């Protein structure tokens, strides 16, 4: 088990979800991040956990379930067993980092990636260890009814640069962005 990080885009009034849906248009570049991101391990014969909540489970088209590449987790407390298409489910993240370190996932696991919702990105920020933040700034409002928690600037750092990630501005759809990696360590 590697790193503990997790993956965000969130509009300029924090937004992050509007209706089971994202709030902008799709970006196909901020996908394709996304999806590199996520899926790239960096040991041979492993692959990366996605952890999510369950609306983030079922806000994924059916035919894109599970995250394919990566071994995916469901976070409820009221499903019994993991859902349609997942094999893991944990009543909470830790539950799920525990689940980490038992030999059916020790060693077959890379880089652990949290990728929603609100109260899952909550939980993970603050838990105590080294964790990164990567957040995609959607330079632009949206309206929505999901919201990532506020990055307290007391623990996080903000770096300039990260490896393979461009510090530039990006433009799609007349839609501006940027890719931002925060840090800390405890
Ligand atoms: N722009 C972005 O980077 C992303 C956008 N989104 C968007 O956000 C919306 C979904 O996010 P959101 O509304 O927050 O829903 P979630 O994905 O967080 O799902 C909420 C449910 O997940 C379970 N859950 C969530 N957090 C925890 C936790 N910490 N511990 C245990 N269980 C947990 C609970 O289920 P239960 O009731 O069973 O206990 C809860 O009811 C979608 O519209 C999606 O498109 C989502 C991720 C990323
Ligand atoms: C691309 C956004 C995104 N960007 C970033 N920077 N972090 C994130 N955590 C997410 C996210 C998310 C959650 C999410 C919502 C979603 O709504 C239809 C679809 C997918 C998805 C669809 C098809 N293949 C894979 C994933 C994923």
């Amino acid at each position: 088990v590697g790193s503990l990080n997790c993956i965000v885009a969130v509009s300029q009034n924090m937004g992050i979800g509007k209706n089971g849906d994202l709030p902008w248009p799709p970006l196909r570049n901020e996908f394709r991040y996304f999806q590199r991101m996520t899926t790239t391990s960096s040991v041979e014969g492993k692959q990366n956990l996605v952890i999510m909540g369950k609306k983030t489970w079922f806000s994924i088209p059916e035919k894109n379930r599970p995250l394919k590449g990566r071994i995916n987790l469901v976070l409820s407390r009221e499903l019994k067993e993991p859902p349609q298409g997942a094999h893991f489910l944990s009543r909470s993240l830790d539950d799920a980092l525990k689940l980490t370190e038992q030999p059916e996932l020790a060693n077959k696991v890379d880089m652990v990636w949290i990728v929603g919702g609100s109260s899952v990105y909550k939980e993970a920020m603050n838990h105590p260890g080294h964790l990164k933040l990567f957040v995609t700034r959607i330079m632009q409002d949206f309206e929505s009814d999901t919201f990532f928690p506020e990055i307290d600037l007391e623990k996080y750092k903000l770096l300039p640069e990260y490896p393979g990630v461009l510090s530039d501005v990006q433009e799609e759809k007349g839609i501006k962005y940027k890719f931002e990696v925060y840090e800390k360590n405890d």
